[PDB]
This record gives structure tokens, C-alpha cells and sequence, in this order.
């Protein structure tokens, strides 16, 4: 139902938020994991790994499971590795220890948790997008100012003459004769004319566009340049691992194809 | 969430950053290691190997084979080769002499270590990639400060004039005849145009970044020119021997693919 | 963790060190040795060969083998080829003569040293990496140069007007109509335009860094024009023989592929 007019006030901050609740969704289900419990929603797994970079994984007694999300400790190991896992949701404040390796039987309480990472470098991924979807916003918006710019190629300046005399000969000119401007109505002795012309761009402008979709489907892992998901990949299946080791539980990562 | 104007004004530190923890990343997974003892992390062993070039492999009484790191020595061989190693940890400061070459049984107290390189050089991999995020950064910006630049090709002069009546006849202009600039409203003796015209060159600026890019590829070993691994891969190998030889542990080393 | 200032400030000098490092490895492991006795170290072999293009081969008795460095002699044969060999290393000053054909089975006191060259003319292999370097950081400074050139086509001169209203129409500037300076606040009578411009050649300066690395490669012997490592590869061949003829052990040498 939206008219013409209330769309092209608003125009660069249209299509960015086009695009970015776009991409945003296209990452969150990039990855589908099996094996998990019936308890914990991967989505919300993969949407907090995105936004933040990690996500704990620490099993409770009364509710579960219960994937969580919180902070990291400054206390760390030798490696480099924090310790403990303080949560941030507001209702829950539970803390827990973290678990990396294995020592023997007699490691510890059993009531370690296990954190997954998006990367080995705590990135999350809207930092890319957040920006291709400016940049492509930004584009289309470039692409309507160089379209609209040749119906204006030239000006006539008629500064004695009238207006409606000399658009209406425009308005009965046939064809059969070229446009003659004649008649004393006329003065025909300071009429000028003024190339206002503008290139034509938008050609080469939308496969700028095209290239930076691309760019960010590889950079985002799905598919010149090559990308590769092992960086997102890697640190899942790792975790996955070190899961399956503390609990009986089998799970596993991949993409959706 | 963030706005388009919350990353318009930090545009070039974005991209650096991005392209960094990228780089950086896609790197600390180059090599796969195996038969590796449970207690060392091999990330950490790449980690320490790509931002400083070296990392000792000490094995300890209590702890256990604690893959370590620290300074190098001074005193030296004849061979160019240094004797012992001092730790830099904050906590530890442990110190142990290094292993080159085997000396019948009587080698020594069996107490010595081994090191690895990243390359023969001990150069870090890290002064490549701060170059090239550096490089792919500003081709990033130059890109859209040339394309921001086809709005603005010709500009208008009317001094005595007024903006409201000039700017309005091109709102109610439809195409039926060109743009006419008549009455005693105008002056028309005063306008003049000026060609403000920028060349367009993003679309060559495209296939620069991506030879930038396919660059940091080759000289960081993961495939005009060709790239060797050779040189991240053979010390890896050699100190993989060293350590097989002076214990009994069986270690290797690959790409991941 | 570098901030991208602190790397625009140095930008030859590093890609200079960068590729300079990374030339010196490449090449140290071109050759693999084989049969060698486990005392003696051949990455030590490859280097003195390379930085300074020769280096001894003398057996001791109480250390061992101990491949040596060291200085030749003045005085030479009838061939000109050398006759003792004093060494250069700080701690050790011994000397010893070189052995080059047999004669007969009473030849010496088997005391005698065999000595291996880096090519028939003692020309270290630096001399064309520090060249070559310099060149490809020169060239990565100047596509610099010329890339950020495409920001500053075009200056505008605006003596008696004032910045800020000048530069704000560009900021609400839509795309409906051109751009229009009008009012009693602009002057519109000295307002000039100059064109800055500057030709790309980018697209060009990348096939010439490829060029010269195709052409270090080749002049290096690792692969329009062929190269030969025979410059290199003949003189170890001979000392081998010339060791296996001395004394008993079967030693090889080739490229490592």
C-alpha cells in the first residue's frame, strides 16, 4: 500500500536495513548441528555465537542442559585459557569452571562447563556485514543519483521571453520541420544554451555491487578469491569433541549442504 | 543494530581490523599436528610460532611436557646454533640447554629441550599480513571515495538568483520539453556550468584487491606465481625428528588438507 | 595488535626486511644433502655458502668432522687453485691444506681438507636478493602512491567564501536536481575549478612485481627465459666426489623436489 512518495524520502536507510536483516539471517543458519538435546535451541546457539563470538555450555541440575550465554574470566591458565565462566543473562548469575583437557579419572567435581568459540580470535560476524551492507546501500543509492541525472543534460536560458509561448511550441512540434523560434514575440538575441551533461556509470556501478556480494558470501564462508569455513568450522567440531569426552554424548557439525 | 552513520566515520580502522583477525585466523590453522602428547595445545605451539617465530619443547618433572616460551641464548655454537634457553613466562623462568645433534649414548644429563622454527629466518608471519590488511584497507576506501565521487560531476552558478525557484522547476519537470529558465525570476545572464567530472576506476580498483589478496595467499603457502610451504613446513619436520629421536614419541605434521 | 599508524609511518623499510627474509630462507633450502655424517650441520653448510660462497671441509681428530669456515690463501697452485685453508672462526684458528686430484697412494700426510664452492666464480647468491628486494618494496611504495592519487582529482578555489556552508549543500545533497550554489551567502565570481588528475597505472606496476619475482625465481634456479642451478649444483657434485675419493663415504646432493 506504501506510496511512491513515502519511499523515496527515505532511501539509503531502507535498503541498509534490508540487507542487513538479510544477511544477518542468511549467516544464522549457516551451520545445523545434530545429536544435542531436545533442551537447547541451536538457533539461539548460533545467533549469540555470531553477535558475541562465544557461548557457554554448562549443564545444570534442576533445568539441564541450559546453553547459556555470559562472560569470560581474567583468571587464565598457561595456555592462555580463562577458567571460569560467570554468566550475564539477568534472571540466572551462575558460575561455573571451564573445562580443556582431560587429567585422569580424579579431574575434578564433574560440574565443569565446556564454551564454544565462533573463532579463534572471538570475532563475531557482523562486523563484515554491518559494513557490505553499507557499502551496497550506499551503491544503490548512487545508482538512482546517476540514473536521474540524464533527463537534465542541457538548459536553455531565455531571460526576456516568456514561459508558456516557448514550451508550447515543444508541445505542437510534429516533426516535419526542425524547432524554429520566430515572431516578435520572441527576442532570439540572448537565448543560450549550457551542456549540463553527466557520464553514464551505472553500467560498471552494479557489478561493483556484485562483486561485494560476493566478497561477503566468501568471506562468510558459502562460496578470483576462495573462503574457507574452517575458521568458523574448526572451533565447533573442537568443542563438539571436548564435549562428547565429558559427557556419552555424540553430536556433530556441518553445513546445511 | 548499529547505524550506517555509528560506521561512516570509522571507516578505514574497521576494515584493517576486520581483515587482520581474518588473516591472522586463517593462518593459526594452517598446520595439523598428531601424536601429540594431551597436555601441549597445539594452537598455542602456532600461535607463539607465527608472532614471534619460535617456541621451545621442554618437558618438565611435575608438570609434564609444558610447551613453553622464552628468549634465546647468546652463547652459541660454532654451527651458528644456541645452547641453552631461558623462559620469558611471568610465572615460570625456567631455564634448559637444547638438543641439535645426537652424541653416542654419553650425550648428557638427558635434561635438554628442543625448539622449532617458523622459518629458517625466525621471521614472524604476522609482518606480512599487518602489511597487506593495510594495503586491502585503503584500496577499500579509495573504492568508495571514487565512487561517491559520480554525483557531483557539474555544478551551477546562479549568484543573484534564488535556490527555491531553481530548484523547483526541476521537481515539476516531466520530459515533454527540455529545462527552460524564463521570466523576470531569472536573470539568465550570469549562469554558467563547470564540468567537475571524475574518470571511474573501481572497476580496476576490484581486481587489485583481489591480486592483493591472492598474494597474502601464495607467500602464506596456501596456494602468474606459485607459493611454497616449504619453508613454515620443513623446520616443523626436522624438529618433529629431533623430538622422535631424543624420546620415543611419534610426531607429524601436514597442512589440513 | 599493530595499529594501521603505526605501520603507515614505516612502509619501505619493512616490506624491504619482509621480503628479504623471506628470499634469504627460500633459498637456504634448495639443496638436501645426504650420507652426510651426523656431526655436521648442512643448514650451516647453505648459509656459509650462500653469504660468503665458499667453505671448508676438514676432518679433526679429537671434535670430528667439523665443517669449518674460513678465509683462502694467497698462495695458490699453477691451476690457480688455493693450497691451505686458515679459518676465520673466533675460537678456532687451526689450518690445513686442500686436497684437489689424487697422486698416487703416497699424495700427503692425510691431513688435508677439501673445501666446496657456492659457484665457479665465489659469487654469493645475496647480492641478487638484496637487489631484487629492493626493487618489489619500491614497487609496493609507488602503487601506493598511485592509488591514493585517485582521491584528489579535482580542487576547488573558494577565496571569500566560507567552508561550512560550502561544504554542508554537498552534505544535503539528495540527487533530484544538480548541484546549485545560490544565495547572498556565496559570491559565485571567483569560484574556479582545476583538474589534479592522475593517470592509473596501478594495473601495470603489478605485472612488473611479478616479473621480477619471476625473474628471482629463475636467476635463483628454482624455475620467456630458463634457468640453470647447474651454477650451483656442479661445484657440490665435484667436492662430493672429491670426498668420496678422499675418504670412504657416499655422499649425494639435489634439489629437494
Amino acid at each position: 500500500y506504501k506510496t511512491i512518495g513515502e519511499i523515496q524520502r527515505r532511501r539509503g536507510n531502507l535498503w541498509f536495513r534490508t540487507y542487513q536483516r538479510y544477511l544477518f539471517s542468511l549467516a544464522y543458519q549457516m551451520f545445523e548441528w545434530q545429536g544435542l538435546p531436545k533442551t537447547v535451541d541451536p538457533i539461539f546457539l548460533e545467533k549469540q555465537l555470531h553477535q558475541r563470538g562465544f557461548v557457554a555450555f554448562y549443564k545444570d541440575e534442576m533445568y539441564g542442559y541450559l546453553g547459556v550465554q555470559g562472560t569470560l574470566s581474567g583468571q587464565i591458565n598457561l595456555y592462555n585459557q580463562p577458567n571460569f565462566y560467570t554468566a550475564s543473562a539477568p534472571t540466572y548469575q551462575k558460575s561455573f569452571p571451564l573445562y580443556w583437557y582431560d587429567m585422569g579419572e580424579d579431574l575434578n567435581e564433574k560440574g565443569q562447563g565446556i564454551v564454544i568459540y565462533n573463532n579463534l580470535e572471538r570475532m563475531p560476524t557482523l562486523d563484515i556485514l554491518n559494513l557490505y551492507a553499507m557499502n551496497l546501500a550506499e551503491l544503490k543509492e548512487t545508482i538512482y543519483v546517476n540514473q536521474n541525472a540524464q533527463k537534465t543534460p542541457v538548459i536553455i536560458k531565455a531571460g526576456d521571453n516568456d514561459l508558456f509561448s516557448m514550451k508550447q511550441v515543444y508541445n505542437k512540434y510534429e516533426g516535419n520541420e526542425p524547432v524554429i523560434f520566430a515572431g516578435k514575440k520572441f527576442n532570439t538575441d540572448d537565448i543560450e544554451v549550457l551542456k549540463t551533461d553527466a557520464p553514464y556509470v551505472a553500467d560498471k556501478l552494479t557489478m561493483l555491487f556484485k562483486d561485494q556480494w560476493n566478497e561477503a558470501m566468501t568471506f562468510l564462508g558459502l562460496s578470483q578469491i576462495q573462503g574457507s569455513a574452517n575458521i568458523y568450522l574448526a572451533p565447533r567440531q573442537e568443542a563438539c569433541r571436548l564435549i562428547n569426552e565429558y559427557y556419552g554424548l555424540n553430536v556433530s557439525v556441518k553445513l546445511r549442504k
